[PDB]
C-alpha cells in the first residue's frame, strides 16, 4: 500500500492499486502527496497530488481532479489572436475585469485593447468590448497595453504606440477615465445663494472638468439629470454649473438622493510621455494609495537590460510626474515584464525568465516603493512565463504557464511547431517565511499550443482576488491552425477559423464559503452581442443598433419606415460620394441595367422610372425616362457641351416646343 | 464528533473536523441536519442539510451539494429587464413553458409578454418568443400579463392594459389560441353526397371558426393541406369547407391520417372583460376540467384589500362568464398575488405577504373552487415573494425567493442599494398534516441582487412538474449595473450590459428516474437564433429571413440576385415614402454626391449615370446626366413653372432641335 | 445484502437498500453487476451496472454514472434536419472531424453535406461548414454523403447524387481535395539554372496540378507566398512555376522553411464513376495503405440484395479503378449499410440489419481485403442501426442506438409517432475470441424521438478515436415538433424550432491519461459565428464578411465609406438587373414616391433630387428633376417615340430654346 510521504516510492503500490480496482472508481488520495517514477491515470483519481520528476532533480507536483477547489473556464471565443492578459485584469464594485490584446498576431497588426467582463464571480463571460481603435497612423504604428488598473476610481492605462514592421515602442502615454459607479448618498449638495454653481460633496470621486454626472432625486434646484463637472475644489469635492439662482442658500442635507458616473460619457484624459529613455515595454500596475500607483517596466533591447517600476505619486494632479525605480542589478540580467502588487506598505515585485538556461524569475520585496529591496532566485531557471499574483493571508498566490508543452525546466530547451499540451502551474510563497529554495509548483490545467507557427498566445496572463476566489486570466489556444503557413498569410481572423489563441480564467478557493451554492449550468441562448427575438409574426428580430463593417452580401432588402415619426423609409450614403452600381450579369450581360422605380413593380404600370443600362447592354449606355411628366424645375434642361448635342433626332421628334419667345440661334 | 440530530449545537465539532481534514475531501454529512450557531465552509460537504437561526427564533435550513437531488440552470440571456414568470409556467405535450415580462423597468415600457420554451427537460431553452406587440395606444398603455395556461388544448391567458406613467390596470381581456399539436388519427372524416362540408372527428379539439388545420393522407377529396375550421358542431366534431362536391358518400374509417392545428395560423379570440373592477392584478392560473379555469387576483390599491380568484367555468362557449371568490377576510390584510392550482377536487392557494412585520403569506384549500376553505398561516411573516408549488403525492412543494439578501425572516428590514446574494428556498407541506407551524424552508441556490436601483428582479416566478421532475422558473440579476444612475436613466436595453435580470430554473428530482441520464454538456455552436453556416466559398451565411430593426450602419454592400427565378436584385422602401441621401462628407464636402451607374464602376465606360450633386458640391446642386442615349416615354420634356426656365443656354446650346411642326411661341 | 454477481436476483435488496438510504447518497456498486427483475432509480448509483430482461431472454446492461468514463456532449445546433454523420468521422492533424448532412427531411431537399469540426478534444465545437452546394440540377436532383475520409493528405469522399422525388441514386462521383496543413522543413527545394520552375520535394505530399501552395523563408528567388502546382513529378516530389529565372542553380539544403497547404482554395478533383451497378448506398471508408482505400456500400432496392465493399487500390493515379467484394452470401440478406476499418492487415466490416424479426447485424473480418471472410452474427437480431467502431488494443467497441425507445429487442415493433426516450449502446468485442453469443450491450445514454413524424434521426452515426479517447457522433432529437403535420409541411428549417434532430458526442475514455485535466466550463459569448465587439462609441459591431440569403428587413440604414481609400460608400446590385422600388403605403397611397437625394436630407436645399411618384401618387408617375443646373451629357436629348411627345406644354412653356441653327422640322 502506498504511503503517500511525498518522499517514498509510490508508484508500484499505486499500479497495483489502479489494477486491481474498478475505471469508474475515484480513487481517494486522502489529500496526500504520492511520489512516483512515471503519473499514473490521474484521472482515476480525486484529492490526490503527485511529485514527479520529468526532469530528474526538478520536482513538480500534478493535481489530481477535487484536491484544489478549483475550475477552468473559457472566457473569450473570438477569430482574433486573443492573448496577453498580462497585466492587467483588476476587479471594481463587484466586477471582475479582464482586459487583454486582441491582434492577428505577435505585434499591433489589426490590434485592439479589449476586455471581457463578469458579473457573476465567474461563471459568464461578456461581449468583448474595444477600448482602444487603430491609430490615427495605421498601419504604421498602433496601440499596445501592459499596463493598468484602478487608482481612485479611475482607469488607469499606459497606452503604447509601436510599429506594426518592428514592434518598436515609439511613444508613451498615460491614459485615464473616470469608472461608471452609481451612488447612493445622504446630503452633501450645497448652493450659494446669487450665483448657479452647486457644490457635491463625493469622498474620492476622482472626476475631473468635464467629465460625466447624472443626478436623481438632489432636491437642490438645478441639479438633476446628465450633466458635467464644471470644477473640482478637491479630492473629495467638485461643482456643476447649473441652470438657474436662487436669493437662499441650498443644502440637502438628510436627504437621500443618487449619482452618478460614466465611463463611456466621459473623455479620456491622455498625458504624453513620450519616448520614455530606456524603456522596452510597461507592464503591471500596482495601486499605492489614493494619489497614486506604480508600473512595471523593462528594457530588453540594448545592453544592459533593466528591469524596475516607475511610480506615479500623484497621478491626478500631476501624471507627468513619475519616478524610476530599479531592483537590483544581479537579477536584471534575463528578465522581463515585471508583476508588481501593493499590500501593507509592501511593494512586491517577480520578474519573467527569458531563458531555461540563465538564472530565471525573482521574487522582491520593498518597504520604500522600490528604493530598496530584499531578493530571493526561484530555483531552476523559471522562464517565458510572467508570474502574476495576489497576496492572500500571508501567502503570495502565484500562477504561470509554460508557452508549449516540456519548456518549464531549467535546460528544457523551445518545442515549437508541433501541437502540444503546455502545463499551467501555481504555487503559494508565505511572505513570512523569504525563501523559495523549496517552492511546490502544483500544475492545476493543461492547454493546448497549436503549433501551426513559432509564437504562443498560452499563458502571460493576469490575477486577481474576488471574495474568498482567486482568479487567473491567461491565454490557450486550441488544434485549429490559423493557415499562417497556408493559405492565410494575411493572418486574417474572418478566414476559417481565425487565430485559435483565446482567453481562459481559472477560479480558485481561497477561503471559505458561507453560503449555498450560486452556480448554474448555462441554458440558455446566448443573446447578448446579437440580441434576438421571434416577433409575433414568427420572426428573427434585432433590435439593437449595429455596425456591420465587413463586406456584406444581401438577398431580397425591404427598407421599412424608420424615420421622422415612420413616414418615410431611409438609406443615408457616407464618404464623399455615394455609388450605387450594377455588375456584370453572369449569365445574359447584354440585359445589364438598374431600373429604379417610384411604385412597387418592374411594370411602368406601377410608377415612373429611371432605367439606366450598363455599357454590356444591348443598348450600351441608354437611359429610359418613364413618367406620365417629366418636369424639370430650378434649372434650364442644357447639354453639357457647346453646339454639339440636339434636341431630337430625325427618327425621334417633339411634335413642338411650347416657348414663350422664339428660339435664340447663334 | 458531530450529532447530527438537528438540535445538538454541532458548531465546534464541525469546525474540528474542516480543520482536520484537507480542503478537497468531500465531508459527507450521511443525509443528516446538524445545528450551528453559524455557518461553516458549506462547500466542503455534500449530502449535508445545516439548520441555522441567522435571526433566533427563525430556523432555516441549508442544503449542501448533493443533498437534494437537483441543479440550477440560466435559461435566459437578454438585454431587457426579463423577470415576472410568476405566474404563468405550464407543460405542454413534453415541452415545458417559462412566459416571463421582457421590459426596461418594474412597469410596462418597452414590455413584450414572451416565453422561452425547453425541448429536453429543462437542459437547454429557445430563444426568446414574443407573445404581444406593443400596444396601439404606446407609450401611453401597454400590456402585462402575470396569468397564462392550458385548457383542453388551448392557451388562455389575462391580458392586462397598463400605464406607462404610473402602472396603473386600465383593461383585462382573456385572450386564447389552440396550442399546435400534430395529430395521428385513424377513420373520423365523413363528407355527405352532394354539398362540400367534411366533418372531422377529433376529441376535445378545442377549436375555433377560422382556426388553422392542416390534413395529410385524409383519404377524402378536398380535405386536404393548409384549411381553416368553417364551423364547430360541439366540442368533439367541426367542420371544413372542401372545394369539390361529389355524388357519394365519403367515409375513411380505418385508414391513419394525421392532422394539423397551429398556434401560429390562428388568430387569438380576445374577450374584452373591461376594468373588471376591483383588482389590481390577475395572477396565476389553475386548469379545472375540460370546461374551464380558475385564475388568482387581489387588490391591493386602496383599503380594503381583496385576495381570491375568478372562476370561468366554461371558458370555451362563455369566455366572459366569471365568478369571484375572496379568500377570509382575516387573511387578506398585506396579502397579493395568489397562486392557486387545482388538484384531485382541491382548490389550493398560497398568498405573498407584503410586509416582514406583519402576519404574511397563508395557504388555503377548498373543496368548492373558493366558496368555502380551511387555512393556514405560515409562521414568521413570509414576504415579498410569491409561493408558486405543485402537489406530489401527499405533498404541496413550494418555492420562494426573498427578492435581496437577508430580508426573508420576520422583522428584516428591506435592504436595498446595494449587492447582495438573495436566498432561494423550497419547502414540502403534507396536506393531511395541515400544518404549517413546523415548515422546513430549505435554502438550495442563492442568486444575486445587482444594487443600482432599489427594485429586484430576482424570485417571483413559477412552477411546474414534468415527468420526475419539478422545476422552479424565476429571475436573477448578476453585478452589471442598468446605470439608471448613471448614463443610461432612459433604461435603453441596447446600451452597455443593458438589464441584469434573466430567469433562472432550479429543476429538482422528485420521484425516481427508471433511465440511464439523458444529461449532456453543451459544446454546440448555439444556431438558432442567427443560424450562420460556412459557405462553400468560406464565407458567414445567414439563410434565415431577419428583421433589423435598430440603427444599421454598413459597409460595403452588394444585393445579390434574389427575384423571379433570380434574374434581379430588389430593394423595396417602404413608408409614404422612400429617401435614398448623402451625408456632408466630413474631410471634402466640396466633393459631396451619388453617383447612380447601370453599369459595374464609377466610370461612365461602365453604363449610363446620373449624378446628383449635394449642396456642399462646388457644384452646388448640379444633376450630370451622362448616356449614350436619353429618351423620355411616356410624357412630354417639360419645365415645373411656366416662362421662368430655358431650353439650353448661351454657352450651352442645343445643335438644333428636331420638331414635327414649328415652335408655339406666346 | 446485493450479491452483484449478474446472475442473482437483487431487485429485492437493491430496494431495500434505496430504502433505508438518504436520497442525496450516491450508492457506490464497486463496477459490479446487479440483476434485476425492473429497473432502479438508476440515478441514486454510481459506478453500478445493472442487467435487466426488459423482454424475457434478452438481457441488455444499464450504465450509472461513473460506470464508464464517458460523457455526452451536444455539438450541433441548427435550425436543419442534422443527422447522418453515418459514416464519414475522421481525425486529421489533432482536429476531430464530424461530418454529417443537413437537410428538411429524410432526403436530399435543402441538402447540404456539412460539418463540424473540434479542435480541443471534444469540448467545444465549430460553426457548421458547408462542403456541397446545392447541385446546379436543384431541384430535381441533389447530392449525398454516407462515405468520406482521409489517404494521403487528400479528402476522398463519394459523392451521390439522388433524386428529391424519390430519393432514388442518380450518379455516383469520388471527389477529393487536399486537406490543409503547415509543413516545417529542411531543404528540399531546388531551381535549375536558366527555367522558371522550382521543384519541391515533399514527401507524400497528396497534391495534384492546381492545388494550392504557399511558401515562406524558401530562400529560393521566386517560390514565395500563394503559388499552385505545376506538374507532379512523383508521388514525393512536385514543381512550382515562378515569376523569374536565374543564371546559376538554387538549392536550399540545410535551411528551414515552411509550407502551405489548403483545402478551400484547391479545387475538387472530382471522379464520374457514374450510375455504379447495383448500388443502393455507398457508406463508409477505410483507409487501406498509401495508394488507396475501400468503400462500403449495399444495394438493397432489387433482388439480390447485396452488401460489400469497394475497393480502390491507387486512388491517386486511377480513381476511375475499382473492385466489387461482398460479404459471404448468408449475411447479405435483411442487411445494409456497412461499417468497414482497417487495422494490422485485417479489414472488419459490420452489417446494420433491416430488421428486428430477422437475423441482423453480422461482424466479418478479412486478411485480403474482402475476397474472403470469417464471420459472425450478433445474438438477437441487432436491427434499424448502424454499428460505427474501432479497433482498440484486442477489442473491436462499437456503438449502436435504437432509433426510437424500445425497438433494440429481437421482435419489438417499430414504435414511432410518439414521444420517446431511444437508448444507446456500445459494446467490446474481443477479437481473438471472435464469438460474440455473450456480447454485453451497455446502455450509457438515453435520446429524445420526437414523434411529430414517423422518422428518426436518432443515432446512425460514426466512430474515431484520437489519443486515449473514442468519440461516437450520432443524432438526437428533442421535444420540439417541426410542424409537418402543421403549419409546416413545406418543412422551412427557418420557421419556429425548424428540425429537431441535431449531432452529439459519447466522449468515452479507453486508455490512461498521463496528464492533469484540459476541461473547462464554457463561459464565453460565442463569438465566433457572428462575430461582435462592442466598438469605442458603444455599439455592437460585425467585423467579419457576411451573407444574409433570407428576406431581410431593414430600418434606418447608413452605407458608410467602405471602397477606394474610404473615398466612397457603394452599393453593388447583381442579377441580369436591378431594381429599387417604392411599396404601396398602407396609410397614404397618395403620397407614394422615391427622392433621390445628392444631399443630406428631404429638403432640396440640401442637394440636387429626382423624385419618382407611384403611380398610386395623386401626381401619378410623375417625376420631378430639382436641380441648379441639369447638363445632358454623351447624347441628344430625345423622345422615345417620333412625333408623339412635346418641348414644354401650353401652362409650362420653356422661356426660349438656345440653338446653334434653326429647329428642322419635318
Amino acid at each position: 500500500s502506498a504511503k503517500g510521504d511525498g518522499v517514498t516510492d509510490d508508484t508500484a503500490a499505486l499500479t497495483s492499486a489502479l489494477n486491481d480496482t474498478p475505471v469508474g472508481q475515484k480513487i481517494n488520495g486522502n489529500g496526500k502527496t504520492y511520489k512516483v517514477t512515471s503519473l499514473p491515470d490521474i484521472s482515476r483519481f480525486i484529492n490526490t497530488r503527485f511529485v514527479y520528476e520529468r526532469i530528474p532533480g526538478q520536482p513538480l507536483y500534478y493535481a489530481s481532479e477535487e484536491f484544489v477547489q478549483g475550475e477552468l473556464f473559457k472566457i473569450t471565443d473570438t477569430p482574433y489572436y486573443n492573448a496577453w492578459p498580462q497585466d492587467k485584469a483588476f476587479v471594481y464594485e463587484n466586477v471582475i475585469y479582464a482586459p487583454y490584446m486582441g491582434s492577428d498576431r505577435h505585434g499591433v497588426s489589426r490590434l485592439h485593447v479589449s476586455w471581457v467582463k463578469s458579473g457573476d464571480d465567474g461563471q459568464t463571460w461578456s461581449t468583448p468590448e474595444w477600448l482602444t481603435d487603430l491609430h490615427p497612423d495605421y498601419p504604421t504604428v498602433n496601440y499596445h497595453c501592459m499596463s493598468m488598473g484602478v487608482c481612485r476610481n479611475r482607469l488607469f492605462a499606459m497606452i503604447e504606440t509601436r510599429t506594426l514592421a518592428k514592434n518598436a515602442l515609439t511613444n508613451c502615454a498615460l491614459w485615464d477615465r473616470p469608472m461608471s459607479r452609481s451612488l447612493h448618498l445622504t446630503g452633501g449638495i450645497t448652493k450659494a445663494a446669487n450665483q448657479r454653481y452647486a457644490t457635491i460633496h463625493v469622498p474620492d470621486h476622482g472626476l475631473f472638468v468635464g467629465d460625466f454626472v447624472n443626478f436623481s432625486n438632489s432636491a437642490v434646484t438645478g441639479v438633476s439629470g446628465d450633466m458635467t463637472v464644471a470644477t473640482v475644489i478637491d479630492k473629495d469635492n467638485f461643482t456643476v454649473l447649473t441652470p438657474n439662482q436662487q436669493t437662499s442658500d441650498l443644502n440637502n442635507a438628510g436627504k437621500n438622493w443618487h449619482m452618478g458616473t460614466s465611463f463611456h460619457k466621459s473623455p479620456w484624459r491622455k498625458t504624453d510621455l513620450g519616448l520614455i529613455p530606456s524603456v522596452t515595454e510597461v507592464h503591471s500596475f500596482a495601486t499605492i494609495d489614493n494619489n497614486g500607483f506604480a508600473m512595471g517596466y523593462h528594457q530588453g533591447d540594448v545592453a544592459p537590460r533593466e528591469v524596475g517600476l516607475f511610480y506615479f505619486p500623484d497621478a491626478f494632479n500631476s501624471p507627468s510626474n513619475y519616478v524610476r525605480r530599479q531592483i537590483p542589478s544581479e537579477y536584471e540580467p534575463d528578465a522581463s515584464e515585471p508583476c508588481i502588487k501593493y499590500y501593507d506598505g509592501v511593494l512586491y515585485l517577480i520578474t519573467r525568465g527569458t531563458r531555461g538556461d540563465r538564472l530565471g524569475s525573482s521574487l522582491h520585496r520593498s518597504r520604500d516603493i522600490g528604493q530598496t529591496w530584499e531578493s530571493l532566485r526561484f530555483p531552476h531557471n523559471v522562464h517565458h512565463t510572467t508570474l502574476p499574483f495576489a497576496k492572500v493571508g500571508d501567502d503570495l498566490i502565484m500562477f504561470g504557464s509554460e508557452r508549449a508543452e516540456n519548456e518549464w525546466e531549467a535546460g528544457a530547451p523551445d518545442d515549437r511547431y508541433k501541437a502540444s499540451y503546455p502545463r499551467t502551474f501555481y504555487a503559494r510563497l508565505n511572505v513570512n517565511n523569504w525563501n523559495a529554495d523549496d517552492i511546490e509548483w502544483v500544475n492545476i490545467t493543461d492547454q493546448i499550443y497549436q503549433g501551426g507557427i513559432v509564437n504562443s498566445g498560452v499563458g502571460v496572463g493576469s490575477v486577481v482576488v474576488k471574495d474568498n476566489y482567486i482568479y487567473y486570466m491567461f491565454g490557450g489556444e486550441d488544434h485549429f491552425n490559423p493557415w499562417t503557413y497556408g493559405d492565410n498569410s494575411a493572418k486574417d481572423p474572418f478566414k476559417s477559423d481565425g487565430h485559435p489563441s483565446d482567453l481562459y480564467c481559472y477560479k480558485m478557493k481561497i477561503g471559505p464559503d458561507n453560503r449555498v451554492s450560486r452556480d448554474f449550468r448555462y441554458g440558455a441562448v446566448p443573446n447578448r452581442a446579437v440580441p434576438v427575438f421571434f416577433d409575433t409574426n414568427g420572426v428573427r428580430t434585432v433590435p439593437a443598433p449595429m455596425e456591420f463593417t465587413g463586406d456584406l452580401g444581401l438577398g431580397h432588402v425591404t427598407i421599412r419606415a424608420s424615420t421622422s415619426s415612420n413616414i418615410r423609409s431611409e438609406v443615408l450614403m457616407e464618404g464623399e460620394y455615394g455609388f450605387i452600381g450594377k455588375s456584370i450579369p453572369t449569365d445574359n450581360p447584354a440585359g445589364q441595367r438598374i431600373i429604379f422605380c417610384g411604385g412597387e413593380g418592374t411594370s411602368s404600370t406601377t410608377g415612373a422610372q429611371i432605367t439606366l443600362y450598363g455599357a454590356n447592354n444591348t443598348d450600351s449606355r441608354r437611359i429610359v425616362y418613364n413618367g406620365d411628366e417629366h418636369l424639370f424645375q430650378s434649372a434650364d434642361v442644357k447639354p453639357y457641351n457647346d453646339n454639339v448635342t440636339a434636341l431630337g433626332g430625325p427618327s425621334n421628334r417633339f411634335t413642338t416646343a411650347y416657348l414663350g419667345s422664339n428660339p435664340i440661334v447663334t
